[PDB]
């Protein structure tokens, strides 16, 4: 009823989830309201997404996306120029909107070998409130940097989520590739590879066989490198809509 009300507008706010959501209805807290007056049941996800309720709703147009992936890219320059960021999702395919800033992160220097730099998103990560670009964060691993950032004013725009993710060079394109999309794009590229007998994820690019168990990854350069494993005509990320 007009409870469950609570529960699916509380899950609304980042950090909430349902099982989690449905605690602070035991608690009687039910409004956001009643978060506000609550931080302290909260961890510190739920607090930021609490703290960003509003611009965490409104979506990005991409004139900003373009001057946001302008620093992320910039910064990752100076650090180290060996450094490769690809902003992904909708927006690589020309979406004219989006709900996030999705970065995908690798460094020759770190393979599916090594498996242990968290310096080398974190020195990614610092540069960046060193900018005033990432301002909070919500969650943080050796790997994934999970925040909000917020374009620098002349004066304001809203908060907007941002991810990073550290992802082995020797796995980084199908990485890229999947993190691209779409949906169904991925589900027939997938699908095809099958017919031509390749298995395919985000990781990589591995034969097929007899009784279909099997494997073994194929080098990747490049997403073009994928393609032309299964024998297509490179699909640009904006004809990718399925
Ligand atoms: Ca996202």
């Amino acid at each position: 009823d007009d409870t469950s009300s609570s529960i699916n507008f509380l899950t609304r706010v980042t950090g909430i989830g349902p099982s989690a959501a449905r605690k602070l209805v035991d608690e009687g807290i039910k409004t956001l309201e009643d978060l506000r007056k609550n931080e302290d049941k909260l961890n510190h996800h739920q607090r930021i997404g609490l703290k960003y309720f509003e611009d965490f709703e409104k979506r990005i147009p991409r004139e900003e996306m373009l001057q946001m992936q302008d620093i992320v890219l910039n910064e990752v320059k100076k650090l180290d120029p060996e450094y490769i960021a690809t902003v992904c999702g909708s927006f690589r395919r020309g979406a004219e909107s989006s709900g996030d800033m999705d970065v995908l992160l690798t460094h020759p220097n770190f393979t599916s070998e090594s498996s242990k730099q968290p310096k080398l998103l974190h020195r990614v990560v610092e540069q960046l409130q060193k900018v005033r670009f990432i301002t909070d964060t919500l969650s943080k691993g050796e790997t994934k940097f999970m925040g909000v950032c917020q374009l620098p004013s002349e004066n304001e725009y809203p908060h907007r989520r941002i991810d990073i993710r550290l992802i082995p060079k020797d796995q980084y394109y199908c990485g890229v590739l999947y993190f691209t999309g779409s949906d169904i794009f991925n589900k027939n590229m997938r699908a095809h590879a099958l017919e031509k007998g390749f298995t395919i994820n985000e990781y990589t690019i591995r034969p097929l066989g007899v009784t279909g168990v099997a494997g073994e990854p194929l080098p990747v350069d490049s997403e073009q490198d994928i393609f032309d494993y299964i024998q297509w005509r490179y699909r640009e990320p904006k004809d990718r809509s399925e």
